[PDB]
């Protein structure tokens, strides 16, 4: 098992967060402490997923999805075939509170694709500019989706939190810049995670794999 394969995330401010990863806990967190935070795990290349992500990345087999029509006990069969997935992985890593925070914000209707509107797929920051997300969750920080941009891990396993703004330090400046200033500062085994607006944290080196420039993209995109 990796001493990474999993970061516990808090608010502690108006847009303003910290995190600790597995190996750095200084006490075995109660289940109330698991349940309250948002939760990052490593998959296997280095990006970070929040719980109903986590989660929903299980899939379900083509005959079982097509025979299923009804509507709400639609909800609890998916459920029950993740659930034994999910929990045999959670009873592994040592993780006794176990939320997936699935549920939506009953309040929000969807368009006929399936989808937000466009007028309810965003969250405000204070200072820092408007971010679009995927999904609208009734618990959003423990789903994931009230995250920074940027997350840096250092090569002691240290948690820094970023957002980009218009006209930041960075403006105009590219992500390898960036890149270069933070292994200067943190050492140069540090990991660089670059938020999706899913929740997920993907890695930096995964994105350029992915597509040379996509580190870039998503930097900028941050900033407008």
């Amino acid at each position: 098992r990796r001493t990474d394969e999993y970061i516990l995330v808090r608010q502690t401010g108006q847009d303003k967060f910290a995190g600790t990863t597995k190996c750095n806990l200084d006490h075995l967190p109660t289940k109330a402490e698991f349940n309250a935070s948002c939760r990052l795990y490593r998959d296997g290349v280095g990006n970070y997923y929040p719980p109903p992500l986590a989660f929903e990345r299980i899939d379900l087999p083509e005959q079982l999805a097509a025979q299923l029509l009804e509507p709400r006990e639609q909800s609890k069969q998916c459920f029950q075939y993740k659930l034994e997935v999910w929990n045999r992985a959670h009873a592994e890593m040592g993780i006794t509170g176990t939320d997936i925070f699935y549920q939506t914000d009953k309040n929000i209707k969807l368009d006929r694709n399936y989808k937000l509107r466009p007028e309810d797929r965003y969250i405000q920051t204070e200072k820092y500019g408007r971010r679009e997300i995927q999904k609208r969750y009734e618990h959003q920080f423990q789903a994931g989706s009230l995250l920074p941009d940027i997350l840096i891990k250092t090569p002691q396993n240290d948690i820094h939190f970023s957002y980009r703004f218009a006209g930041d330090a960075y403006a105009n400046k590219r992500f390898e810049e960036f890149e270069r200033a933070i292994k200067t500062k943190y050492g140069s085994d540090t990991e660089i995670k670059l938020k999706s607006k899913s929740g997920i944290m993907h890695d930096s080196k995964y994105l350029e794999s992915w597509e040379r420039g996509s580190a870039d993209i998503r930097f900028a995109e941050f900033a407008g």
